[PDB]
């Protein structure tokens, strides 16, 4: 009902519609990137720095992290926006890698619409320091977007990339993309 056909736009870089949405997947330096919405995976303190969460951290700088433990002391967070500091976005959604995947992924698409944001990234949430499989993971964040658009949610948002730091679990996404395609 949804799914278009899986090619390579760009080399490195594996795409398909998802309805209205562009969904790709590349490996590489999430740092590196530029969309609206950066998504950080974290601990529940939301101050892991281990893995692609150092990266962002350290890239994003130390206001960031300072608006990190400001928000977790405040209340009980399920996740967090901060502003994007040295980062090329204009937002941080900051998500508790050991959380429902699925869910993560269906709070950042909702926050993305109330900001009228077109582009978000993302990494391979939950592969790193909370160990969750790669297919289990894979098969959430692509399950998440198919929601959002069966419940015609998707207005602004046009684009979702994930971007991997392991070339091996870039291969189990690209396997669940073919798994769906028209
Ligand atoms: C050995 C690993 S696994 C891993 N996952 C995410 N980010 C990383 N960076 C860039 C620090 C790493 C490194 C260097
Ligand atoms: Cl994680
Ligand atoms: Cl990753």
């Amino acid at each position: 009902m949804f799914y278009g056909t899986v090619s390579s736009p760009d080399s490195g870089v594996y795409e398909m519609k998802i309805g209205s949405i562009i969904f790709q997947v590349a490996s590489g330096d999430i740092t590196k990137e530029e969309a609206d919405v950066i998504v950080n995976s974290t601990s529940n303190s939301f101050n892991l720095k281990a893995g692609v969460s150092k990266a962002i951290l350290e890239c994003a700088g130390q206001n960031v992290e300072r608006e990190c433990s400001q928000q977790a002391q405040q209340r009980k967070n399920d996740y967090i926006i901060t502003g994007g500091g040295f980062l090329r976005c204009k937002n941080i959604i900051h998500v508790i890698g050991g959380n429902d995947v699925k869910s993560s992924v269906s709070s950042v698409l909702q926050e993305c619409e109330k900001k009228n944001y077109s582009s978000i990234c993302l990494p391979a949430i939950g592969t790193g320091n909370a160990k969750q499989h790669p297919d289990k993971v894979a098969e959430a964040i692509i399950d998440a977007i198919e929601d959002f658009v069966q419940k015609g949610s998707a207005q602004s948002v046009k684009k979702v990339k994930v971007v991997i730091f392991l070339p091996q679990v870039l291969d189990v996404f690209y396997a669940n993309m073919k798994k769906r395609e028209g």
